[PDB]
């Protein structure tokens, strides 16, 4: 039987007997994602080039506007905005949403994969809505995931029931369920980081990477892939297994990737898929944030791969 | 003035006062790319998952069939076919076309960019058409390029007049000229190869890459990117500068990429762009082929970077 | 604020503290409407014509709607123009609603790209017995919801409920129905009558006189204009938009008219009524007829109440 | 073999040994139509309605700009413009085009089919183009036809070789040849006119209409279809056969429809399809015009039906 994003969400929302507010949030977000995908694929570009004689900003406005008018949100955190956005009182709801509306978009000149990443929280405090409401650890997420604008557009959604993958059929504008309750492989064959920072790598990374190229047990060396767009790298890791790394470096000593709307949502998908995400020091999901734009170092992927990296981080204290 | 691939090619064609064949060819191919692109983006997928109750094969068929029926070709060589296809007599025209109908289709599962790569020759003799008509050095190319099915669909076309980029507007099914006469940067800041296979690297490759990561002077190291899909990696090299390698090693003395429909069309675009393309021993475009599926090594991109590769290469020769 | 069909239905769903079954059902129907539009616009026809070198459109339309409603878990009995009997949803997929629909009306004329459409009527199951065809034999008055999709120059979903009639435009770029006209109301009096005058020899005497009065008025005002697309959905939607009258009346040869009561007449009557207009057979309200055959026919006269009433003045004058 | 509008026009142009000018023109036109189709089907309408926080005027803009930039035209006559447009001298070409860019537009509220009507002339001489170049009888058309934005989008193209019908496939944005060398039925069974104005009819119209409803020879009454949108009624008359009328009453002695860009193209399609078009007094194509915006009565469709009307019109003297 055929399933869609909306029908999936309505069905699962009826099992748990909720008010429907998360369903409205998510419906709204799906719609924003379809409009982003449409713009990303360059629909209507002829009109820009005179046939009748900014993208990250548009995607931001799209997510924001849809999320506000879903009536389901109170605090909104975006990659694009300096401060948390506080929903006007009349449109206030119970969820806090952190998001990057178009990740990878600095590199989009070369039509690299891009995507949208989100995490949704139930507002915890009873105080007036503020920036602090977004500062919960990722263990708390109610729902998270991403859309990938690749060769095709795919929505990956993780909740309590696991991870589910919806392909956007552009002919009808519907997300179609194509991969149910997805589990990552226990062990992969591909490793992912920007090796151009090799000079700055601390010795645990350097040893770990060295083991992938020169396995110490005469197994086959891991292949390397780095699109350098977060959504594409994590998704491949999800689909094929392996390991994704963005550790700290001299230019980025607290990591480079953001915790709230990059590392947390991706960590959440990984764990729900049966995988791992770590900073090296702890799980990413357990990091208790202090600033909405703070960075985090991240290693994530197949459990045997992240474990084997943690042993090496262990070897170096 | 708004320009399209069609209007563009008709403009150039009339200037040259040619018969029109090449124009008919390009238009045919173009129509194939839109069809490929629509399927890559998964139009109609709802029907597959049972709403009302292969991609490599499809793309090959679209290209094959559209070329045959352009009345402009006589020998067609494809990644997908063992032998060269000889167009039926009443459909024969003057050109030979070497193509990869969907490059990177191997990894489409992770929705990594895929592409179509093409190379167009004029048949040289009045002989009965055979595989041998495709065995031309890349220098004899009349036109070449690729379609990238990435975050948007773009068609890069190289001819004598240089290299032009058209973005497909999906609203109206036209490729729109968006980048005129593109030239690659003299010197890039990015290197691109599978570093997972370092233990089998050629020692020249070993050393060159080490200088990118560990520069002896006081320069900033190169950033690393490797999509693992040629059209994407070559296209990012074009737009931002840098170097892409798929080189020889002792296990694979002649590399892995196919000369006819991968390396030559890429070498062609890069040279028209004012970039370089080499096997280490010689320019990619000067290799005389003896087998339609023969492999070539390729190092390509910004001229300063390729020249620097060659310097190290020679240090090891 | 931007409103879409899915946000609209959920927002009304919540207000009413419902289970969401009707919401799931409409979503499913709307998904089906989007897949019919795509097919109707001929997306993918190049393949049909050997570009790399099957199903007919009303058939496809039928399978799309059937399948979308079945799998919505909100239906128990389905009645479609295409099938002789009612479909009884398999137990594991049973819900509380009965749906009558014409999946692709006017498709007999798809060869000339005339506007086509999907008409639907939604009913609550009234008995406690195992579901059956009888559950579809409800008067129009019992409708929970009705409407249509018009596949014209653009695709629109006109949805009628207790709260009124809402019109949603399909944005093909994103696959979303956008609310473009809220709480829509027909004019009190139009300037357009609509029927097939080519069959004038066969008109009811009442129909002959009324049409004659619209062409040559005794009060000598301006005559009405004529429009007849030949597609119900298109003719009925124009009527709703520009006001006037649409007639597919009875005659000696066809004394119960020709259009089907359950999935053409009733739903167009309900939309008309929720929009402050009128639908009649001459003898009764379309919505009041108690059906006895799911494929039964009714005569239908609808539109501006000043126009319809005016037809009844003539109708009653001919008894 | 599959055929497209571009491919078909190219091969007919090559046949005729022409210079490519009319092909360039038709492609610019075809492109504009795709852009008109797209906006008429309401792509982007969510953006108008505030998702991120005219149509006849736009359509005219698209045809206008696409024809200017085609360099194939010199005089443009549009329904939307009081005086003819003279193309600026660098874009000047040898053709004159009269068009209705969006027929039926003032009734687009009820989403009635709309269309674009066009007909194309050779310029009259080197004499710096003027409004005069448009004042030519229908017989001088080189090509004509319409695009109908119906349940799907169809382009109908009439030329010396006959009438061919192309279906716009929105997935790939390409016009597919679906009906070759179309001929109208000798006699149909449908008549088409605003019967609402029966009061004002010519006795000949009245009598002819009388014969349709009440055959004196016993036969079946004709059906009546009237959409109120010229392209849709004319297209129904082409596909199914029958008769379309918009004739002269003593109030509109020369009809209502316009000659240059409504009656002529449709009459030229009709004659090329083996049917007829008349004012009653003469053929439509034979009228010599003296104003770009003058009207003309028109009766067109299947020959047997048109001859029937005439036979009656001649009875009424
Ligand atoms: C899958 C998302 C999800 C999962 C669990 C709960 C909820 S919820 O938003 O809190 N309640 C909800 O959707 N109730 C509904 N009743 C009827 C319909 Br139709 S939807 C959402
Ligand atoms: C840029 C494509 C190109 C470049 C060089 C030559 C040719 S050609 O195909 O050999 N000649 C050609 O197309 N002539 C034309 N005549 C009329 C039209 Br409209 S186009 C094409
Ligand atoms: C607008 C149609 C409509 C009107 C009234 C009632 C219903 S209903 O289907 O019976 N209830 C319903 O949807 N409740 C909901 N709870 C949560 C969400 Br999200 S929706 C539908
Ligand atoms: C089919 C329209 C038509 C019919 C007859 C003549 C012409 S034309 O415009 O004068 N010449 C033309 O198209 N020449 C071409 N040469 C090569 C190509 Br590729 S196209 C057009």
């Amino acid at each position: 039987d055929v399933n869609t994003l909306t029908r999936f969400v309505m069905e699962e929302g009826r099992k748990a007997r909720g008010t429907g507010e998360l369903t409205q949030l998510l419906n709204s977000l799906c719609t924003a994602v379809k409009a982003i995908s449409s713009a990303v694929r360059k629909a209507g570009i002829a009109h820009l080039y005179g046939i009748a004689g900014k993208l990250d900003v548009l995607s931001n406005d799209l997510v924001m506007n849809m999320l506000k008018s879903s009536f389901a949100t109170c605090v909104l955190v975006s990659e694009e905005d300096k401060h948390a956005i506080i929903v006007e009182p009349e449109k206030r709801g119970k969820y806090v949403v952190c998001f990057d509306p178009l990740d990878g978009s600095s590199n989009i000149d070369c039509l690299v994969s891009v995507g949208t990443i989100f995490g949704i929280y139930r507002k915890k405090s009873t105080d007036e809505p503020s920036e602090k409401d977004a500062l919960q650890p990722g263990r708390n997420l109610v729902a998270a995931g991403y859309a990938l604008y690749g060769s095709a557009t795919m929505l990956v959604l993780a909740m309590d029931c696991g991870v589910n993958c919806f392909m956007l059929d552009p002919a009808i504008g519907e997300f179609i369920l194509v991969d149910k309750d997805v589990k990552i492989k226990k062990k992969g064959k591909i490793y992912s980081l920007n090796e151009g920072y090799a000079k700055d790598f601390d010795p645990a990374v350097t040893e770990y990477i060295q083991r992938k190229k020169f396995p110490p047990d005469n197994s086959a060396p891991y292949g390397a892939r780095y699109v350098g767009s977060m959504v594409a790298d994590v998704h491949r890791t999800l689909v094929y297994g392996g390991i994704f790394l963005y550790p700290a470096n001299k230019k980025s000593p607290n990591g480079k990737l953001r915790l709230l709307y990059e590392c947390n949502p991706m960590a959440y998908v990984m764990e729900k898929a049966g995988g791992m995400a770590t900073t090296g020091k702890e799980a990413v999901l357990d990091v208790i944030p202090t600033d909405i734009h703070q960075r985090a170092p991240v290693i994530l992927g197949s459990p045997d791969d992240v474990l084997e990296f943690l042993k090496v981080y262990e070897k170096h204290s």
